[PDB]
């Protein structure tokens, strides 16, 4: 079995990959905790064992085999090329290394042949494009995509545990205390490293990380590029619109694609039903659609509100819905550990492809 | 001065079409309240003075010039053509004539011509209907309008008084009682008309209303159908996907177009900036967006993320909040009534339709 690294282990990121990982068919033979020295010499649980947690430094990683870093894109930018140099395979959470043309974006379900050419490094994309993929790659590869337009419906989860802990502390100010929302003073959200902050609850905020040259934010823009290399189809237009709402889990989408040939929608439907990870719920005579709270503690996409559009003869709609902290980050991350197990891949890199910092 | 009849006065319909009525810039000489037989008798305000509530009747109507109505559509199908018969101008609230083919349906800044033909009713549009004309508009008078797409995140109080009390409760059981959203019980949304019900609380349900044939709901089929007979056009490509948010006010929505002739972004804002009813809420520099805790208690429309399709040449994608209680419904009636004054239109109808 592999010596596997969790880089990043505490708070609330670090426990959501702990768990998953306990859950894995990974054969593990020895488990590694790494953190900043703060928390090093503390104490965590993997399983029925205590595991010191250790300090991330250069050094750390001789004798690793795997990797899953859960922290944020400094830690990945300093410490994962010290790791493929030590002969570690690095599974990233960050979006630091996701357009490196030398680094893998991978959904397993959708591009696990793209692993196949790794350099040491593959990163696991974004939430919100994570779901989107896995309901639409079963429709791309029967009918082919043209475009796509989303609108999303985003959980405070994705931000963190500061955001849901201001999420609640703001909805009770105004139910319990009877605070107006427009009274209420927030610190983290629509985004923790930006300028200006804004009250979520009885709230609908169109901005999710900060905005970009082009008037789209960062969030809509991973949608974008995300998808064309996920899909490794440049051509595919994607443009998004990227709105938080008073949601703890569970990220929602509203879905318009254009095929490349007219798709029947009992078709479509069923080849949803029978892709990996998706499920349909689409039975709109007894009201069955996704829906997050019925999302929150599933590993599976769910796809409903499947219809024509009423005028483009190969427009399609629908309702996707996925826990955000599973598959759209700890799953999928944990999935590719396993689907490089599975492939053959947990291996040393012979060439270092990534600079070392520091 | 005009006397002006509130149909369907109590409860919280009726409340906030009399808030905009005192603010009205409308000659008013008599303010008259009208409800259920159950309700009849009792006491409410306006402005200051003591309004007796009375019955409403097939002959309550007698001398009143205008009467809002505020109640549900079998008030409007019974009543309505009563007052036109007294010889009264009625604008309704409900969906019950706004697909008839006699009956103006409008929103004041866009389609004010259309109530010059009237026959004593005219229609007041769905409330995520109303914003969204106010916002696209300015754009197709000046570039055309050959598609819409669009996704709303609309708000509780668009259900009703019932469903704003629903959302606060389950809200309350899970913040202080610990429940699970999951777990929580409900009764009215995502529809009363409907057979099942879901927890708003944490969530978002992609239906409102019930759903027709043709998989979508009447309220995404109401945003095809009335942006074509508003804007008075049936090219024009309509499709919406329909969701209820945990907000009680105010909805909000992404609408994407694609213009018939390519519409430079700084123009567009432009535009919309002078167009009547509608804020430019569009400076991302500084973060500036519309929000729905912000357009509460306002009549505007308030626009903003305005930026060109990443690829399709004349697409453009923008964020429309509009308060759906006011300018989505009691304040769009209340200027329907302005606009019948001002065009010299308040007058008996002399061939009966209904």
């Amino acid at each position: 079995g592999y010596t596997v690294a969790v880089v990043g282990a505490t708070g609330a990121v670090g426990a959501q990959m702990i768990k998953m990982l306990e859950e894995s068919t990974l054969p593990i033979d020895k488990i590694r905790y790494l953190a900043s020295a703060r928390s090093a010499g503390k104490s965590l649980k993997f399983k029925d064992q205590d595991i010191t947690i250790e300090e991330t430094t250069e050094t750390a990683f001789e004798g690793v085999d795997i990797a899953l870093f859960s922290a944020g894109s400094s830690t990945s930018a300093k410490y994962a090329p010290y790791a493929v140099k030590a002969g570690v395979v690095v599974v990233d959470n960050t979006s630091y290394f996701r357009q490196n043309p030398d680094v893998p974006l991978v959904v397993p379900e959708v591009n696990a042949h793209a692993l196949d050419a790794h350099n040491g490094i593959i990163a696991c994309p974004n939430c919100s494009t994570i779901q989107m993929m896995v309901a639409l790659e079963p429709v791309r590869q029967k009918w082919g995509l043209d475009r796509i337009i989303v609108s999303t419906y985003q959980a405070v989860s994705g931000a963190g545990m500061g955001a849901i802990l201001e999420t609640q502390r703001e909805l009770r100010e105004v139910l319990n205390d009877g605070v107006k929302p427009c009274d209420l003073h927030a610190e983290i959200l629509p985004s923790g490293g930006d300028k200006k902050h804004y009250p979520i609850a009885f709230n609908a905020l169109p901005q999710i990380d900060v905005f970009t040259d082009n008037d789209y934010t960062y969030e809509e823009m991973k949608m974008t590029k995300e998808t064309k290399k996920i899909m490794e189809d440049d051509s595919i237009a994607v443009s998004a619109t990227c709105v938080r709402i008073p949601v703890l889990s569970a990220h929602s989408e509203s879905v318009y694609i254009e095929t490349k040939e007219v798709a029947p929608i009992e078709e479509v439907k069923a080849a949803i039903a029978a892709f990996p990870g998706a499920v349909l719920e689409d039975d709109v005579a007894h009201q069955i659609y996704p829906q997050a709270i019925n999302a929150v503690g599933s590993r599976d996409t769910f796809v409903g509100r499947i219809r024509k559009d009423l005028d483009a003869e190969k427009g399609i709609h629908m309702w996707v819905v996925s826990d955000n902290l599973l598959k759209g980050a700890a799953w999928n991350s944990v999935q590719i550990a396993e689907t490089l197990h599975e492939r053959g891949l947990v291996r040393p890199t012979a060439e270092l492809k990534f600079e070392l910092k520091l």
